[PDB]
């Protein structure tokens, strides 16, 4: 059981204009896009922050999220989480890039637990 | 300047029970807690994640800030920032760990700067 990536989400209407800010901002020259299952709304990730892209109304059920966590195996997170107070809310459920999971931890907090797949050469 | 971490923001109303399930779930048995102005909310960090505790009114100004960055030069970056399209909301203000500000960027999103020296 191991969290790979704490990555913090950012809410936007358009990702073009932010991604060259944030490139500025934290001084890399690249951002990640991923293919998502959501319509409306477009994913992209540069350094540990996840940027999520859309209307006002595509939007709200995504601020709903505090965080989302990289890890290795959703398996194991999913039984630790089970075992300690913790409600499954979403998943675990496939996607282009691996699979995902949404979780209610006791305390209120909402975290998305996603595993990336294999997938190889951009660097 | 750079930006030496980025902090992801939870929300609590206990910190003590909070704090031992973090460091389980991440796997990480330590965490720091800040001597900070405000009252009535305690601070913590965990690995990455700042863990924020308070009563539901206490904490409500404190969500509308989506992540914290801590940095080493927070004049560099208020000059960088206002040179962008970025607005200084709050600050540059002293606390007792160093300084902070809060800043709405051009997007929209509202983010807490803040510089460590002590």
């Amino acid at each position: 059981m191991k969290i790979l990536q704490i990555l913090s989400r950012l809410y936007v209407a358009d990702l073009n204009p932010a991604l060259e800010f944030y490139e500025e901002l934290l001084e890399t020259p690249v951002a990640m896009r991923f293919e998502i299952p959501q319509t409306g709304v477009e994913l992209a990730q540069i350094s540990t922050i996840l940027l999520i892209a859309g209307s006002e109304e595509a939007l709200k059920p995504f601020r709903n999220t505090q965080a989302t966590f990289l890890v290795d195996s959703l398996d194991k997170f999913k039984t630790f989480l089970e075992e300690n107070g913790a409600e499954i809310i979403r998943g675990p459920s496939k996607v282009p890039t691996g699979r995902n999971m949404t979780v209610r931890h006791s305390d209120g907090s909402v975290i998305e637990y996603v595993e990336h797949s294999k997938i190889e050469l951009y660097f």
